[PDB]
């Protein structure tokens, strides 16, 4: 039961994110910017809601199938796939925050979105 997430999807994750790690206030506008700091408050906040786009596992960590369905936007699967899997590391710190953070990271250097506009003929 993997499906891909929306901008409604990430509005709502983002607001249980929130909330469950009481996350501050200027935190959260910047999160609504899709602006985020290199630092713990974020890469916590990164790693929940990538958990709940079934991205990332605490245990497993990146899950890089999902990672592809949700990153491919039409691509070919392979090609994204290669690209993903270069951004894949182990848990070196013992810290799933810091984790996920570092996968989000290289997918942004790599111009892999989490959201693209579609366009349907």
């Amino acid at each position: 039961e993997f499906t891909v997430s929306t901008t409604e999807d990430l509005q709502r994750y983002r607001t249980e994110c929130v909330s469950s790690l009481n996350i501050p206030a200027d935190y959260v506008e910047k999160f609504k910017k899709w602006e985020f700091p290199e630092d713990d408050t974020t890469m916590c906040y990164i790693k929940c809601v990538f958990n709940k786009m079934q991205l990332f596992d605490d245990t497993e960590g990146p899950l890089v199938d999902n990672l592809v369905h949700q990153l491919a936007h039409g691509r070919d699967a392979e090609e994204v796939r290669t690209e993903v899997l270069k951004c894949v590391d182990k848990n070196t710190d013992n810290n799933a925050c810091h984790w996920a953070f570092r996968g989000f990271k290289c997918f942004q250097k790599n111009n892999l979105s989490l959201i693209k506009a579609s366009i349907k003929k």
